[PDB]
DNA sequence: ACAGCGGTTGCAGGT
DNA sequence: TACCTGCAACCGCTG
């Protein structure tokens, strides 16, 4: 018959340094007999509002919940799935459970600024004390902004002259094993049904399983630090990596594949960062940033910083950095993009892998983005967003719309000469284009010398590869080699208009 | 002041 | 091999 603490997930999915969650268990441990803790995590059916999610990302997060749940159950706890808003559900659950303290990873982003807010101040009503911890980026973005006289750096290399001058925060391991805690007294729902925050089954999360892929990449923080490890083991590879030299279209990933880990924040970045450094400083000949692996990192720092001041950063409307381009609109041409139909077997194959697997390299994302936008569609980055944020298992608000206005070229980089050949790209990495053949296995008999342009080669030769243009491969929407040029001179067009305005 | 430099990852043609 | 200059040219940051 006592009161009760509370850590409440958002992001930050894991038990390793969260100073959130361990603040809790080192206050329950220090009082004993006296408290009862609830990790919770609020199914909140809100951010469908705020966000598409497919599929594959619902699977993510069912095998995040459960392993998080395995995990805490090994702590004498377990995890709590409430369902329900949090302004409907807070009110609830602090005088049900009687709250004394509340703590959560704090988080940039629109949807939570406004929902951390009003969750704040209904805590100030009611008595309860909220103490949030900074913990899902190394930097915290405020600090950043202040340290560069209350504005962002919009710039890579000037954002590293703020960040190097900054502590790095402790990186914590994982709380302690509760001592003297038995299960909290079923409240009102929990004596309705014992189940009721109880971790959501397939069926009750994924609507839609034919929309399933292959679980190539299984959801939890035991996944995330296991893949890190594995990463991590070849200490010579780490330490030279540079991004630009990594392949986008090989078969098995060409780089680590933890951004889903860090999305959900089932990896600690912070710790990544340090085992990262650790490295570097037992390795000689290493790669510096940007292009280092650790660069890759900050390139997350970066763009959360940002974003952390615009809160239009996913529109080009009211944006701050975003170069205000007439985009125009075309449902068909975007209907083919969104599923791979366009007919440059290179875009296609790597739209394929996005709706299937639900991730795609860096470059490969590169490709595809650059293609929508201002390389050949001219279609708004704003729909490809959308596209992106339903498909991807790594879907973070502010990496998915900076790097969208980047090969987009409406912020951060502006050289609009550099346009990516959907038909050179590919053959330089991958030129015999196995990886055309495995997702688009329509043109897998067809050569090497007319694979990424299948409109080279004759009727009588479509024939003979078993695949005819038109019924079984849809023909190339846009003529690359014309429509890019005139793309070129819309550019230079637009960045004289946003120049006048200044 | 305007002007040189650097900018995660262009392409084609070349050595 | 990994880097050579054309292409006609952007932005922010620097002194
Ligand atoms: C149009 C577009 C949209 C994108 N949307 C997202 C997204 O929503 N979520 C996301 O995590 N990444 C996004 N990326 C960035 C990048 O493609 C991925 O982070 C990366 O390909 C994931 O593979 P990885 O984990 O092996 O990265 P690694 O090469 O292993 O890099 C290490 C870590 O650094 C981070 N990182 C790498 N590249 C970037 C970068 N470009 N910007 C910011 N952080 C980076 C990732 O979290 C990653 O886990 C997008 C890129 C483009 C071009
Ligand atoms: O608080 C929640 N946040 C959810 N978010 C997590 C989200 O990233 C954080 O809540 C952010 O802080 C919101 O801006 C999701 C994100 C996804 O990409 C996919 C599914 C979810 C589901 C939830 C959820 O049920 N509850």
């Amino acid at each position: 018959q006592r009161s009760t603490l509370v850590h409440w997930f958002r992001k930050g999915l894991r038990l390793h340094d969260n100073p959130a969650l361990s603040h809790i268990f080192t206050a329950a441990n220090a009082a004993p007999g006296r408290y009862f803790v609830r990790p919770i995590f609020i199914l909140d059916p809100g951010i469908l509002d705020w966000m598409q999610v497919g599929a594959n990302r619902w699977r993510f997060l069912q095998q995040t919940l459960e392993d998080l749940d395995n995990q805490l159950r090994k702590l004498n706890s377990r995890l709590f799935v409430v369902r329900g808003k949090p302004a409907e559900v807070f009110p609830r659950i602090f005088k049900s459970w009687r709250v004394e303290m509340l703590t959560f990873e704090t988080d940039i982003e629109p949807y939570s600024v406004t929902r951390d807010a009003a969750v704040q101040k209904l805590a100030k009503a009611e008595g309860v004390r909220v103490e949030t911890h900074c913990s899902h980026t190394i930097y915290n973005p405020e600090l950043v902004i202040a340290k560069n006289l209350g504005k962002a750096p919009i710039t890579y290399q000037k954002f590293l002259g703020i960040v190097e001058q900054l502590k790095v925060p402790k990186v914590l391991g994982v709380p302690e094993k509760l001592k003297n805690m038995p299960t909290p007294p079923k409240d009102e729902v929990e004596q309705k049904d014992s189940a009721a925050y109880d971790c959501p089954t397939m069926k009750q999360l994924v609507k839609r399983p034919e929309e399933l892929g292959p679980n190539k990449f299984p959801g939890g923080e035991t996944e995330a630090l296991r893949r890190m490890e594995e990463s991590l083991k070849d200490e010579i590879w780490v330490a030279r990596f540079e991004k630009p030299n990594t392949a986008p279209n090989s078969l098995e990933p060409s780089t680590t594949v933890l951004s889903p880990y860090l999305k959900f924040g089932c990896l600690s970045a912070r710790l990544f960062n340090q085992k990262l450094k650790e490295i570097i400083k037992r390795q000689p000949k290493h790669s510096q940033p940007p292009v280092s692996l650790i660069g890759q990192l900050m390139w997350r720092e970066f763009y959360y910083t940002v974003a952390a001041a615009e809160p239009n950063f996913d529109r080009m409307l009211g944006n701050v950095y975003c170069m205000q381009i007439p985009w125009q609109e075309h449902p068909d041409h975007l209907e083919a993009w969104t599923h791979g139909r366009t007919g440059y077997p290179f875009i296609d194959a790597i739209m394929r892998q996005l709706r299937q697997e639900g991730w795609i390299h860096n470059l490969a994302r590169h490709a595809v983005a650059c293609f929508l936008t201002r390389g050949d569609l001219w279609i708004s980055w704003e729909e490809g967003q959308r596209v992106f944020e339903q498909l991807l298992l790594d879907q973070d608000w502010a990496l998915n719309a900076g790097n969208w206005m980047w090969l987009s070229a409406s912020a951060f980089f502006h050289q609009y000469f550099r346009v990516y050949s959907p038909v050179a790209f590919g053959k330089k990495t991958d030129p015999q284009g196995h990886y055309i053949r495995k997702y688009v296995p329509e043109l897998s008999k067809y050569p090497a010398g007319c694979i990424y342009e299948p409109w080279k080669a004759s009727l009588v030769d479509q024939r003979a590869y078993g695949c005819v243009l038109g019924t079984d491969y849809p023909h190339r929407i846009v003529k690359h080699e014309v429509v890019h040029k005139e793309n070129i001179k819309r550019m230079g067009a637009a960045y004289k208009v946003n120049r006048e305005v200044r």
